[PDB]
């Protein structure tokens, strides 16, 4: 059960997906992304993987400060294998980061399921086979057609509805866009999306993630005569009194932190303060599928919801393994993009939904990532 490699593959993925200067994603020219692939491998010759951007598991960090945590050691000692990486982060020169503990982690639990033949999250202790998902809607554009006014939010909602989403979260105009951030064009998309699908289905807002007290204040009161379920970070995360007085003056429930540094320590410190209504986390936020599952805890201790940001598998098994989680997030979405066609670098979806809103977690064992190991092989970097 020894560690005896760590490796990374890097290749190009087909897709349509862009990200513009501040790093929000759009929908833009088919053109070729360099994905990474990481690899631990034992001395019986088991591997588990996960995927991550280039830079993350770049030479640098691999040998500098994963190799030398992983090679030689009891692959299932991921609890010591997490605090080793953990305590090298602060004299990393800042270059051991979070992203790069996270796809570490994810690789060893993938390595551990595989091995065992076994769903990550049943090994975890399983809550749910599966699980309501909201489809969570790409940053505002200034395509025609595809989210570049109010009413285009409006159509794009009655569609999701119609595929069986029972909840929508909007992601809203930010800059770059031209004219972007305007309080007033972010709430009358989300008047207009609820306008389209009625009172019946759960709506959530992700607004400019930088506005200041007065405006979020405004964007907020405005939420309230719509009904939305809540408001996610339309601050910026790194005031930790913005957030509980902007908690304290709406009735709106606020969800946070989901950016925010400090893995699970930071977010005990937002429900001691009481800066949010509704925990957030995430494998790549908190550091890997360990982290996340300790926020879950930390967040049902208290009684309260810890929402999972992002999709993929290493999400989707933290949020089967656990109650305390409305919803899967499945994204983000796009009127001119094909979600339920998947990655041309996976067989199968991880996260395939019926027709009733539900996502069913694949009963594959590890992360449950159907790889296609020859496309990756026939289009390495
Ligand atoms: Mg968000």
């Amino acid at each position: 059960m020894i560690i005896t490699d760590v490796e990374v593959r890097v290749f190009r993925t087909t897709t349509r997906r862009h990200s513009d200067s501040a790093g929000h994603a759009h929908p833009g020219p088919a053109h070729q992304v360099e994905q990474a692939m990481l690899t631990v491998r034992t001395e019986d010759g088991q591997e588990g993987h996960s995927f991550t951007a280039p830079e993350i598991v770049r030479p640098h960090v691999i040998e500098k400060f994963v190799k030398k945590v992983l090679i030689g050691e009891d692959h299932r000692d991921r609890e010591r294998l997490w605090q080793d990486l953990a305590h090298w982060q602060r004299g990393s020169a800042a270059q051991l980061t979070d992203r790069t503990l996270a796809v570490v982690d994810c690789a060893l639990w993938d390595l551990a399921g595989r091995s065992l033949g076994q769903p990550v999250y049943k090994l975890i202790g399983g809550y749910r086979d599966k699980v309501l998902a909201y489809g969570s809607i790409m940053c505002g554009d200034e395509l025609e057609g595809g989210l570049a006014t109010p009413e285009d939010y409006g159509r794009f909602a009655e569609t999701l509805v119609k595929r069986g989403y029972k909840g929508i979260k909007l992601h809203t105009w930010m800059p770059p866009v031209s004219w972007a951030p305007d309080v007033k064009m972010d709430l009358k998309a989300c008047a207009a999306v609820r306008e389209a699908v009625g009172p019946d289905i759960r709506l959530m807002i992700d607004a400019f993630h930088w506005y200041s007290r007065t405006d979020a204040l405004a964007l907020g009161r405005g939420l309230e005569k719509l009904g939305f379920d809540w408001i996610e970070e339309p601050m910026d995360e790194q005031s930790l009194s913005s957030y509980k007085w902007l908690s304290d003056n709406l009735d709106i429930p606020v969800v946070g932190p989901e950016s925010a540094a400090g893995k699970h320590w930071h977010r005990a410190e937002w429900i001691k303060a009481g800066a949010c209504d509704i925990l957030r986390t995430g494998v790549n936020d908190v550091g890997g599928i360990t982290p996340a599952l300790k926020t879950m805890h930390l967040a049902e201790a208290f009684g309260m919801e810890c929402e999972v940001h992002g999709n993929t598998a290493m999400n989707l098994h933290v949020v089967a393994a656990t109650k305390n989680c409305r919803w899967y997030e499945r994204g983000l979405l796009h009127p001119f993009l094909e979600y339920d066609d998947g990655h041309d670098y996976l067989k199968s979806l991880s996260d395939p939904m019926d027709r009733d809103g539900f996502v069913h977690v694949p009963d594959r064992p590890g992360l449950g990532e159907d790889i296609d190991f020859t496309f990756i092989d026939n289009n390495r970097v």
